[PDB]
C-alpha cells in the first residue's frame, strides 16, 4: 500500500453509458473506455482493424507502431459479453489511467461487429473484474496498479450520475484507491462476496412495495458497472413486470408516464439491510403526460452458468448507491448518493 | 518570501463565468470579480457611473464616500477586452483577497456597456497578468501581494470545476501562493513563457482526430482564466470546425446535439505534452436531438498585434487541466484536474 | 334567492384535472378541489392522516385544532369513485368559495391511496350533486348556500378551457348562482334531468359522422364536471372506436397524429339538438406527425346501477360546450364555448 | 367632492406589462402608459431624443411644435426605477386619462436605454404615487383630478386580468374614485399606510406551505402597481427559492416546468388576512416537461432605504388580489379579483 | 427541340408531400400541386365542389367563370390512386408552369373526400406519366410541353430535399427540359423503361447487408414521384422488415430510435448499378433515444395489374438519387445527392 | 454607354441578411455591406468609433491612416432606417465593387447602436437609391459608375437565394449594368415608378386568400433590398394579420406552427400582374409543432412622410421574384426567381 489514489471522470451518454480516458502508449493514445466490473480483460480497438467493420470506422484505434513502449505478444483472443463479440489479439504497452502510468497487458481488437458496438459511445473496456475470469488469463489492470504498492487502499469505488440537460455536470467517478465523500452521504455497510473471483453477492429477496414476492429463499447479484440496468432472468422481470402493471411495449417494458410516480418502491436486500429505488429512480420519466409512454430502467438477461442465473445491478442501481469494490477484504461497501 | 497560501473560492455561473469574492474599502465593500490572467488591472463599477449604464442599476457599486481608507488619484482609465470596453478612473484602498489585504489601485468604471455586461454575474475583475500590460503603468495586485513577502511560492493556481445543479459543488478555486494538491493527480509539466510580461507559451501543434490538421509550423498559446472558451484566428477556427463539421452562427458554433457525443478529440502540442479535450469537455451537451443545435466551448477571436495572432485557452481547457502561473520561473505548469 | 354570485377560478392541469381554491376553517386554510356534479360530499385531508400513504405527505392536510369556528362531528364516512376510494370521518367548519361563507359538514379524510390519489394536483373534492347521493345524508354545500337566500338565481354554472403553454389564461371558471356570458356564446338550451337527485339526462343517439351508430332506441347521460373524459359502457366505446378507426394501443385508444383531422364529427343527441364535437375537440393532438400516434379524450367506464349503465360527459364535453346547472327546474343548459 | 368616475382600459401583455392610453396636447398625441403606484411622476419619450437611443425609435414620442396648448418648462429630470433609469426635461400640457382632462407637468424623456425599454411595449408611465416622492417636486397626475373636485371618492382601484389568446378578454381595468364591483367579490378588507407617502403597509409575515418561515417579526410591503412580479429583499428570495426548491439565473428564478404544478402555497399575512397565492398563480407553466425549466414571478430587489428594505407586492399579487388605493383614509384595501 | 428549361420549386411538407405552385386561367390562379410521374391527368378542386366535402372548403377552388382564357368541354372523368379517389369533369385553360405558357385540358374536381384529401397540403395534381395511362385520353401536359418544341430535351428531372427544422431552404425541384447540376453529384447513368408508357424499370434483386434476400429472379420498380415511399408487395414488406428487425407497431413498421444505426444498407440492383440506401436515408430519426420507437419511410403497396405486382421508388429513393425522366430515348437516370 | 456587367456574390445569413464584399482604400480594407435600394449613402464603421459602442468592437472598421488614397471630409452625418440610426463623418477614398473601382464619399461611423448592429453580420452598407435621398446630398456609388461610362445598361439586378446548410449553394447575387438570365425564368414585367428619386412603385391591390382585402383603393410600394421582411403600415399588417389568425408579440408576428403550411397565399397586385406568395414562401418554418410559434417574414412598419405611408417588398419578395431596377427608363422588372 502507498498514499494516493487516482480518480477518472466519466462521461454519462443517456443514462445508459458511462466511460472515461485512459492513454495507451508513449506518446499517449487516449481512449474512452467503460470501467467494467462484470469483465477482467482491457481492449481497444486496433488500427489492424479491418474497416469492413462500420464500427472500426467510427471508433478510435490503436496504432502499435506510433508508441516506443509497444512491446509484440500476439496471442489471440476472443471477448464476449452479454449483448455482444469482439475478437483480436494481446499487446503490451503502457496505459495511463488519470495520472498512474502501468505497464498492461492488452486486447488489440480486429473484429467488432456494427450489432451493437456501433452504438458505442466508448472505444473499448478496462475490465475491473478478478484474474479468475480473465481471458488468457491476463493479469488484470487493477492487480498490476496493486502491485506497484502506489494506493492508499486495495479498493475502487464508482458514482454514477443522473443525466440533466440543464448543466454540464460530471457524468460520473472512478476512484482507484479509494472514495470520494462528495460523491456519498453516511457511511458505507458492506456485503460480502460468495467468493473471491467474481463481484457477487448473495441476496436475500426483492420486494416490490410491501411484500417480499420475488427472490424469497435467495438468489445471486452481480454489482456490475458494465451493465447499463436492473437485471433479472427472463421469469423474474415477468413477475416483477406484472407486479408493476407494466408491460412489453413490442421492444420493451413501459408504463404511462403519468402513472410512473404510483409505482412502488423496488428493494433489494442484500447484507441485513434494504436497498430501496423508488419509482424515480427506475423509470425513465421522458416525460409526465397521461398521453405518453414511458420506459423502465430494468431488463430480462438470462446469465448463464457458472455465473449465472443471476441478478445484475448495473448503472440503474449504481446511480442510486455509491460502490466501494472492496479487494482486500472481498466485498462490495454501499452508500447513498449524492 | 513567506510562508503562507490564500485560497479564494469561485463560484461557476453555467461553465462560461468563475468569480469570487473581494473586499474593497473601510468598511469592505464586496464585490464579485474574475480573477483574469489576460490582463493586469483591478476595476469594480463605481457609484459614479451613469444609471443610464443599465449595468450599473445591476451592480455592485463601490462607493469612495463610504470608504474611510480610500485615497484619490482620479487619472482616466480605459480598459479594452475582445469582448468590450469599459472606462473610468483610478481610486486606492484596501483590497482583501482570501485574508491577504493589500494596498491596490483599481479603476472605478462609471461606462460599462450593456452589452456584454448585462449579461455578467460578477461585477468587475481582478487583473492576474505583469505590470507590462497594466494600462496607466498600475502595479498588478499580485505584484502588490508579492512585495508583502508572505507567500510561499511566487506562484498562483487555478482550478475551475465542472458546472452542478448541487450546492455541495465547489464552482472552482484560486491558491495564492502554491497549487492545492486535491484538484490535481499526477505531475505537473512546465512550459516557459514565450516571454515574461505575458502568460503566453508556444504551442506546437493542434490536432483534430487523427491528424495534425491545424498549427503545423508552432503558434501561440494564451492561458487565459478570464477566458470562457478556447479562441483560435478566424481562419484556424473556420479549418477546425469545417473538420468538425460544425456551423457557424453570429456569436457561436453549433452542431446538431445528437452529433455532439461523438464528435472527434482535440489535442493541443504544449511542451511536449498532448492535452487532449474529448466532446464531452467542449460540446455543451443539452439534448440529444437531431432537431436542436448544440454550442460549442471554442470560438474566433482574432487578437491582434504584439500578443496575437494567438490562440487562447481558457475556461473550457482549465476545467480539464489544473493550471499553475509561476512568476519566479516564468512559466505554466498544466495537470490532470481533479 | 338574492342578488349575488360567486365565481371561483380553476386551474388546468393537462386538461385532465381542474380545480379550485376553498378555504376550511378560521383562519382559513386553502385547498385546493374539483368541483364535481358527479358525487355530492365535501371532503379534504386530514392532519390525522396518518404518513403511510405517500398521498397525503403529498396533499395539503386540515388541522381542526388549529380553527376556532371547527365543531367535532366524528361520524365515519367511506367515499368511493369510479377510479378510486377515500375512507375519513364528519367534521363541522365554515368554508370559503369565491368569497361566499357557509357553514359546512365535511369528511375529513384519514386513508388515501397512492392510486389514484398520488396524481391529484387537487386536495380534494367539493360534491355538487345531490343530497339523495350523498353518503351520510350530509347537505350538500350548494344546498346550504341555496338556504342562505343570497344568490341571484338557483343555478351554478362550468367553464373549462383548453390547455395552452403560450398562455397564463385561465384554466376555468365556476359561477354559483349564475353564469358569465364572457365564456360562451348565444343562448342556453336546456334538457331536463330524468329525475332528481342525479345530474343524469336522456340521450337519444351518439353519431360517428352520418349514422347515427350508438345510442338508437336511447342511452343514459350523466355530465359530470368531476370526469376528465367523455365515457360511455366498454361495448359502446369498441364500437365507437372502430368506427373512428382507432386501437387500443396498450393502456388507450390512439390514432397517427396527422389522421386525426380526418376523423368525424361525434354528435350527442340531447333534448332536439346536436351537440358536436369535432376531432381537434376530442383528439390530444400532441402533434401532427405521420411518425407520431395521438390518444383520444373518450374512455369506457362501466359505471354501475343504479346510476350506470350510462354516458358520462365530462371535461371533453364541458370544453365545448359551457355548462349551466338548474336546481331550481332540474334542468342543465348547454351553449357553446367560448 | 362630486359625482364622477372614470375607468381606464387595459392592455395585458404577457402577464408582465399592463398598460392604457393617455392622449397629451392639441391634438391629442396618444401614449400607452402604465399607471405605477410605485413612482409620482408622469413621462413620455419627447421627439428631443436621439435616435441613437433605439427606444426611442421604437416608441411613440411627444412633439411640442405639434401641440397648441404646451406650454414649455424646460427643468431636467431623471426618473430611477429599480431596472433602469430615464432623463429628459419638464413641460406641460392637457392630459386625458379616461375622459378626465387635466392640466399636467410630465417629463419629455430623451434618454431612454435600450434596456429594459426596448422590452416595453408601453411608452411612457402615469405615476400614481404621492406628491413626497415626486421629483422636481412636481404635482402628481391624481393630486390634480382631486383638485377638480369631480370624483366621488378620492381613491383609485386596479384589476388586473390573467393573460389571454383571447381577443375578447380585458386586460385590465383601472377605476378612477371608485372601485368596480364587477371584478371583485366579497368585501374588500383594509390596511392602513405606514405613513403618507407612500403606497406601503406592514406585512405581518409570509409563509411558504405550512410554515411561517419568513418576515417573522414583521417586514414592508409596497404594493406596486408597477412591478410586473413580487419581489423581496435578496436574503429573503434566497430563503423563498430554497423552500421552493428553484434554481437562481441571472435575472430569475426557475424550477424543472413538471414540478411547478405542485409547488407549495404563498401566503402575505396582511392587516389580520392571510392572501394567498397558489402555484398556478406564481409559476408561469409553459410546459409539463421535466426537461424544461419554467419562470416564477417572484424575484429579488434590494430597495434602498428610506423606502426599503421592502417586498414590492406587483401584478403578481395585484392578478388575484383588486386593489383599492384609497388617498382619503390613506389605506389599501383588497377584494377576490374576479 | 428549343433552348430553354423550367424550373419550379417545391415546398417539402414533413419528407412525405412535395408540391409546388402552377397557375391556371387569365388572370392565373394559382394552385399547390403534385408533380406526379404516377398518374397522366391534371387536375385541381372546381369552385363547383359541393361544400360537403371539408377537403373543398380547406383547398384553392378553381373558378372558370373568373378566366377569359377558360373553355368548356364538361366530359367526366373519375381519377383515382391507390391512396385515393377524386372525381369532377374536364376543362380546358392556360396553365404557367415556371414562366412556360400551355393550353391544357385538366379536371375540375367536384368530389374530393376527406380522406385521404383532408390530409393534403396540395390543392391537385400534375402527372407526369404517360398518354397510355391518361384518364379519357387527354393529352398530358409535358407531351403538350413538348409540342411547343421550347425545351432543350425532352426531359425532366427531380430533386426532392431532406426537410430541416433550422434551415428555410428550397424543398425540391422539378426541371423541365433537363437537369440541374447544383442538385446533383457526377454523372446519369440510365436503365431502360421496360415499355414505353408507364415509368417503369426491371429491378434485378433487392439486397439488405450482405445478401440478396428479396427479388432474385427479378422483379418491377415504378419510380413514382407521387409517392412518399419506397413500397413493396405486402409479402416482399414482411421479408424486409423481419430482415431488418423492424416491427409493425399497430398502423406503421418501427425500430427503437438507437437501434436506427444498425440497421443494414439496402440496394435496389438497377442497369448493372446497385443503388444504396444507408439507415439514415430510410429511418425517420425523430429521435436517437433508446426510449422511443422511430418509423421507416417504407410501406406495403399491393399495386393491381397492370402496372403492379411493383416496388414503387417515391420520395424516399428520390431524396438519395437525383431523377431524371427522358421521354426521348424512354428511360430514367439516377445520380447522387446533392 | 460601354460593355461592363459585374456580378457581387452575396452570403445569405438565415434569410435575413444579404451581403457581398467591397474593398475600400490602398491597400483594400474589406467589409460586409447590404447593398440597398432604400437608401443612398454608403457607410461602414470606423476606427474612429468609441469601443464602448460594442457593435464596433464586433465589426471591421476603417482606419483612414492605413489608406494612401483616403481624402478628407470630416462633414458629419446621421442615417436614419426604420429600425436604428448611424453617425459619423464622411470620408473619400477608393471603392471596389466587383472589379468595379470607384472614387466614392462614404461615410465613416462612430457612432454605432448595439441594438440592431450587434445583430448584423454585415459591416455597413452600399446605398443603391436615388441622390434626391442622399444624406448630405453626397454623389451614390451607382450614379458614380454610371459616369465611367462602362456599363451596358444604367440597371443593376438582384438575386436572393433561399436558405441553405449547404456551402455550395450562392447566398445571392448583385449584377451591375444588367441582369443575370440565369436566376430568373419567364420574361421581366416592368412598373413605372410613380417618380424618379425613389424605388417606389404603384400598388394596385393586396389579397389574402380569395379576397382583396387590403390596399382596395390603391397605394405604394417600395422596393427595398435592405429591408429582410415584407412591411405594411400597423393599420395594413393588422388587418393582414387578422386574416391569417397571427398574434402579434414584441417585434414580431407568430402563427403555432402546425398551422403555418396551410395559410392562404398572399397576392401583390403590381402594374398589371398578380404576384403571389405561399406560406413557404413567408412563414418561418421550423417546427410542425402545436405547442410552438413561428414567425411570419411580414411585419408593421409606418414610414413617415414623404416617402410613406407606404409598404415595402423585401427579401421576403425579392427570393421569390428577381428583381431588376431600370435607372434608364425609371422602372422596376419582376420575374420569377430560379
Amino acid at each position: 500500500l502507498g498514499n494516493t489514489t487516482s480518480s477518472v471522470i466519466l462521461t454519462n451518454y443517456m443514462d445508459t453509458q458511462y466511460y472515461g480516458e485512459i492513454g495507451i502508449g508513449t506518446p499517449p493514445q487516449t481512449f474512452k473506455v467503460v470501467f467494467d466490473t462484470g469483465s477482467s480483460n482491457v481492449w481497444v480497438p486496433s488500427s489492424k482493424c479491418s474497416r469492413l467493420y462500420t464500427a472500426c470506422v467510427y471508433h478510435k484505434l490503436f496504432d502499435a507502431s506510433d508508441s516506443s513502449s509497444y512491446k509484440h505478444n500476439g496471442t489471440e483472443l476472443t471477448l464476449r459479453y452479454s449483448t455482444g463479440t469482439v475478437s483480436g489479439f494481446l499487446s503490451q504497452d503502457i496505459i495511463t489511467v488519470g495520472g498512474i502510468t502501468v505497464t498492461q497487458m492488452f486486447g488489440e481488437v480486429t473484429e467488432m461487429p456494427a450489432l451493437p458496438f456501433m452504438l458505442a459511445e466508448f472505444d473499448g473496456v478496462v475490465g475491473m473484474g478478478f484474474i479468475e475470469q480473465a481471458i488468457g488469463r491476463v493479469t488484470p489492470i487493477f492487480d498490476n496498479i496493486i502491485s506497484q504498492g502506489v494506493l492508499k487502499e486495495d479498493v475502487f469505488s464508482f458514482y454514477y450520475n443522473r443525466d440533466s440537460e440543464n448543466s454540464q455536470s460530471l457524468g460520473g467517478q472512478i476512484v482507484l484507491g479509494g472514495s470520494d465523500p462528495q460523491h456519498y452521504e453516511g457511511n458505507f455497510h458492506y456485503i460480502n462476496l460468495i467468493k473471491t473471483g467474481v463481484w457477487q453477492i448473495q441476496m436475500k429477496g426483492v420486494s416490490v412495495g410491501s411484500s417480499t414476492l420475488l427472490c424469497e429463499d435467495g438468489c445471486l447479484a452481480l454489482v456490475d458497472t458494465g451493465a447499463s440496468y436492473i437485471s433479472g432472468s427472463t421469469s423474474s422481470i415477468e413477475k416483477l413486470m406484472e407486479a408493476l402493471g407494466a408491460k412489453k411495449r413490442l421492444f420493451d417494458y413501459v408504463v404511462k408516464c403519468n402513472e410512473g410516480p404510483t409505482l412502488p418502491d423496488i428493494s433489494f436486500h442484500l447484507g441485513g439491510k434494504e436497498y430501496t429505488l423508488t419509482s424515480a429512480d427506475y423509470v425513465f420519466q421522458e416525460s409526465y403526460s397521461s398521453k405518453k409512454l414511458c420506459t423502465l430502467a430494468i431488463h430480462a438477461m438470462d446469465i448463464p452458468p457458472p455465473t449465472g442465473p443471476t441478478w445484475a445491478l448495473g448503472a440503474t442501481f449504481i446511480r442510486k448507491f455509491y460502490t466501494e469494490f472492496d479487494r482486500r477484504n472481498n466485498r462490495i461497501g454501499f452508500a447513498l448518493a449524492r
